[PDB]
């Protein structure tokens, strides 16, 4: 019933706590001073230190023990650019990263369940294929309805006066793909959420006769009526979606 990024932010502190301890660490506790380490940020486009780490540790920044090595391993490889790939202050970093790399070996089990509760649907193939087949709808049956072109992009303000003052949630089929593409739908009801707007905003813009509201009402009549043909598929991947959710959090 704890927050599973307090303690995935635990661990990884008290990682940076052992390695900011190994002997001759000074140099990586904290940023290289601009002022007297000579062309440093001209060659390190991208810098790291420990005091840096532990900044983004408590920031919540990293959500895995993955990000977080990258992070640290940038410091090893800095070393190597900036000093030498046998510099003995580089062969210093590799110390930081190698007992890092035991330390997470050591916590494997409780890490995985961690990680899994911070973000259950990471390579879910049930959130996977239920996008599949969202962005299907979209494209084959939505795309398909005749003359609705007007309801493909953003509206262009340059020959709409006032449109994003009178539509305070504009709304349009590309805007949909791009949220089905980085999974923001796990259940047709916010799908549908924004498949309305874009009729809602129609109607306030263009009145409930325009051709512009037949169009999209039919945008939406042919949504409806594929999520109802596959309301068996589309459940299973729904009920799965939702329970690994809720899973997920009990393991933590």
């Amino acid at each position: 019933r704890t927050d599973p990024m307090v303690t995935l932010s635990s661990i990884l502190e008290s990682i940076i706590n052992d390695m900011r301890d190994l002997p001759n660490t000074y140099p990586f506790h904290t940023p290289v001073n601009a002022k007297v380490v000579k062309d440093y940020y001209k060659i390190i486009t991208r810098p790291m230190d420990l005091q840096t780490l532990r900044e983004n540790v408590r920031k919540r920044l990293y959500p895995s023990r993955e990000e977080f090595r990258e992070h640290l391993e940038l410091i090893v490889k800095n070393s190597a650019t900036y000093n030498g790939p046998k510099h003995s202050l580089t062969q210093i970093s590799q110390s930081m990263l190698d007992l890092c790399d035991e330390k997470l070996k050591e916590k494997e089990d409780k890490l995985a369940r961690l990680e899994k509760a911070i973000n259950p649907l990471l390579d879910d193939d049930d959130q996977v294929a239920f996008s599949f087949i969202l962005d299907n709808i979209v494209t084959q049956k939505m795309m398909a309805v005749p003359d609705s072109w007007p309801f493909h992009h953003p509206v262009n303000k340059k020959f709409v006066p006032d449109y994003y003052k009178v539509i305070v949630n504009p709304m349009d089929l590309e805007t949909i793909r791009k949220n089905i593409s980085k999974h923001k739908y796990q259940s047709r009801e916010s799908f549908l959420d924004d498949v309305n707007l874009i009729l809602a905003n129609s109607v306030k813009y263009n009145g409930p006769e325009s051709q512009y509201t037949k169009t999209a009402q039919e945008i939406v009549n042919v949504c409806y009526q594929t999520l109802t043909e596959y309301d068996e598929h589309l459940t299973q991947l729904e009920k799965d979606i939702c329970t690994a959710k809720e899973a997920a959090l009990e393991e933590a």
